[PDB]
């Protein structure tokens, strides 16, 4: 906390100093390889390129972004001058990559390799502000800058709650390392950094949790590998990087799990995987976890600097994830639940937090801002809590979920028992087994999807022989919606389906 | 009800209108709000007939595309008819639509030609000629039902649309004597739909048949009550926000449409209240369901007694007699596939209709799976009931059910009302994802509030509700309105103060 610098730069820099020799940054194949030392040098030596070209501190500076180690020195070297490092994404067409240039006027623009073909494009475009072409242990070269501070802007992020405009939200040096000071403050391990451990990537640099991650990993002591991947394969990449921990979310740690099925592999050098974004999977947690990993589903948001809650591996995590838990609050993070939207934590009179409502964040991690934007800041920000915009309920035992807990189905005003649904469809000859799970309704609440996993003798066939046996009953809300053929049903070691995990799955 | 309706008259828009000219040549056929771009049918003919010839000059054929970017205005349906003419298609392009989107059209339907309307007078398009539009010889007076007329598009996917989507349906409805939706000759007609959205082009394309006097584009206000006062406009076809917005316009002013005598309306969630509302003023209603894919309406839902109470509770329509319709339990399983079954009593909508869609243009596979055998796939999801009726929803709990939880409407209301400025209150069910249904409460102010003063109202609801035992009965949101709907017993409309309260 106190005993440690204030800026993400600084901490990096005190990592060099303590292992110049080892890798900080690579990509996956192995190149645009940087060691703690050689990074402090390239710091240095393209912040004085940045500097040359009038870059000061609160300057806007574009990243162009081919998520590589040359995107991270990038950043770095804006932090080293207290500018602000706007990450753009490469690939986007430069109609957007102008946009952003008008929210954020740039006083420079520094383009990666994987993005110089469609950043060529950006120099004529951009005419007006230098765009660099960005390739590649005394004491001065470990200074930083030491007028910048904890609460000094680092990077902005994009993000895209309104459905056409990206509104640039504004990341503070703190964003990065409040939430790693908390842990080892308090001692949990619930998300831990090795000094040295090889890590990956596969989030852009662009997305809050892409750059979170490498970010702390970076300050840790960290092998980053990051930005020239040759295959789709997760298991390749990991395996052949010796991969220690990764940063997902759910629809890729549910590739790999496939990628490992599929081969009957594990990925034994993998120590801990954290996960976020989107609905968590409990089957592809458990799967990983059997095969000897740690996990960490990790909650947040852009505006919250990244996570903001957590579950952590331990007894009963994979049963409450199943059940839609998000995790638990970091200490120092305060959570509240307001019951009624338009009502803040901090009404007068609104009273301590419901066990029901939309959660507001208030975490030392929360962005200071969007960028340019009073108007929707003022709403989503208010006294250092922030609007998650996500409804969710505190159970007894301290977890949040994002949903509700009855064991049948309600479709209509009619109530379906899923085990009843599933007999009927274990009865039809070729079923070897099948599960049936809810489908979101907005006008008939939920509807019944069927999963089913054929016997070997196509089974197209059988999707029509179930479907015309369900037609045969008098309930109509109590035939499948939709029948999909599988190869597997997600089931407790217990032999329970899961539901949840189960729905997940048949909707990709 | 199950042939060919009115095989007498002629399968192509075109040739209907053209009859229309013939019998009322001095009739004013389009005119824009302002009465500027004025054509008789007569002068239609006529200038149906010179912009047809420009567009051959272009080598403009039979099956050429041609990009029509539109303005809503009677230089739009002018060009449509121009294309149908010479058998191309029209492309039906929105020319306040951004250049990257006219762009995508462009390269989606590849058209020989471009026509412009003046109400956007704005390369890109440099390969493709365009034709700038700016507004009896009896002897120029073979297209047939199943050519194709008109693009509509999905906004990106593109509505292949024959001759017969437009007059199917009113053949039929003429067939059967059936007055749910019916055009009279030489009445005025207005349609604040876009000629680009199926509903506005399918509506005025109908009224020229029918030798309506079609008002269209060159809006000279934003008041829709302004335009069907000052043109005397006797039919319309709205969207329920449009509709809600009239009668929002119509309480306020003190005023009716005199004129009015037929308003449709559809394309999205009706509000039962608004459909009343105008009712009563004497004007009669339909709903019309329908898809671009289905080619307009294909179920309808006319004014009749009983018809208030079936849409509040979500009844959508009954179909028209020679549209054939099935609900499929299963997604997948559709009419033709074996052993099909008979229709289902829920479940997701097909329709065979003789308006149906020849297809989406240059997409074989998406098309192959919606449309089948003639039977289209709306992706809706429905019950039909007892009544023979298709309903949007099942039927009602009455209680709100929020995570596994019941609440009592009354209860919630009771509260509310309990609270010290607050004249009457009701609760309304919003839908969730994850936890099922949420409280919404519509409150009515005791007293006009500053702008600044309601929200206090706000908080002390919301406190009140915060104290009390049981965490999911508290409403997630809190609106303010002037008005909350009632049935002639006094129970609160719901599902129309659910739709009004959202707004």
């Amino acid at each position: 906390m106190p005993q440690l610098p204030s800026t993400v730069l600084d901490r990096v820099f005190e990592q060099a100093r303590q292992q110049p020799e080892a890798i900080a940054l690579r990509r996956c194949d192995g190149t645009s390889a940087l060691r703690y030392r050689e990074l402090v040098a390239e710091v240095g030596g393209l912040a004085a390129d940045l500097r040359a070209q009038s870059v000061s501190r609160g300057s806007r500076v574009l990243v162009i972004s081919d998520n590589g180690p040359e995107t991270y020195l990038s950043v770095l070297a804006c932090a080293k001058l207290g500018a602000i490092a706007v990450m753009a994404d490469g690939n986007l067409p430069i109609a957007a990559i102008e946009r952003f240039c008008q929210i954020t006027d740039p006083a420079a623009a520094l383009v990666a390799p994987g993005s110089k073909m469609a950043s060529s494009a950006v120099p004529e475009a951009l005419h007006s502000i230098p765009v660099i072409a960005v390739d590649i242990l005394d004491a001065a070269s470990l200074a930083g800058n030491a007028d910048q501070g904890s609460e000094d802007p680092l990077a902005m992020i994009f993000t895209s709650g309104t459905t056409g405009e990206p509104k640039a939200v504004l990341l503070a040096n703190r964003t990065f390392f409040a939430v790693p000071d908390i842990l080892q403050k308090e001692g949990l391990n619930w998300v831990t950094w090795v000094v040295g451990e090889t890590t990956y990537s596969p989030l852009p640099a662009t997305h809050i949790g892409g750059l979170w991650w490498i970010l702390t990993c970076l300050m840790h002591g960290g092998l980053c590998v990051t930005g020239g991947e040759n295959t789709t394969s997760l298991l390749e990449i990991l395996t052949t990087n010796a991969v220690a921990t990764t940063c997902l979310v759910p629809t890729l740690l549910s590739k790999l799990v496939s990628e490992l099925k599929s081969a009957n592999a594990t990925v034994p050098s993998l120590r801990l995987v954290g996960y976020g974004g989107s609905r968590a999977i409990a089957a592809d947690v458990r799967f990983i976890e059997a095969t000897g990993v740690r996990t960490a589903q990790v909650y947040g948001l852009s505006e919250t600097g990244c996570t903001a809650l957590c579950l952590p591996t331990d007894d009963g995590s994979i049963v409450k994830i199943e059940a839609g838990a998000v995790g638990r609050p970091y200490p120092g993070v305060d959570v509240y639940l307001a019951a009624t939207d338009g009502i803040g934590p901090t009404a007068p009179g609104a009273g301590p937090s419901a066990s029901f409502g939309t959660l507001w964040i208030k975490s030392p991690a929360n962005m200071l801002g969007y960028w340019n934007n009073p108007e929707r800041t003022a709403e989503v920000l208010i006294d250092g809590w922030v609007n998650t915009g996500d409804l969710l309920e505190r159970r007894e035992d301290g977890f949040f979920y994002i949903k509700g807990r009855s064991e049948m189905i309600i479709c209509g005003g009619v109530n379906i028992a899923p085990d009843e649904v599933d007999r009927i469809a274990e009865g039809v000859s070729g079923v070897r087994e099948a599960a049936c799970y809810e489908i979101p309704d907005e006008e008939f609440g939920a509807l019944v999807g069927l999963a089913v996993v054929a016997s070997a003798e196509a089974a197209r066939a059988l999707k029509h022989t179930i479907a015309a046996r369900f037609r045969r009953e008098s309930e109509p809300m109590a035939r499948p919606s939709t029948i999909v053929i599988v190869t597997d049903i997600p089931r407790t070691q217990s032999g329970k389906v899961m539901r949840a995990s189960l729905a997940a799955a048949a909707t990709a």
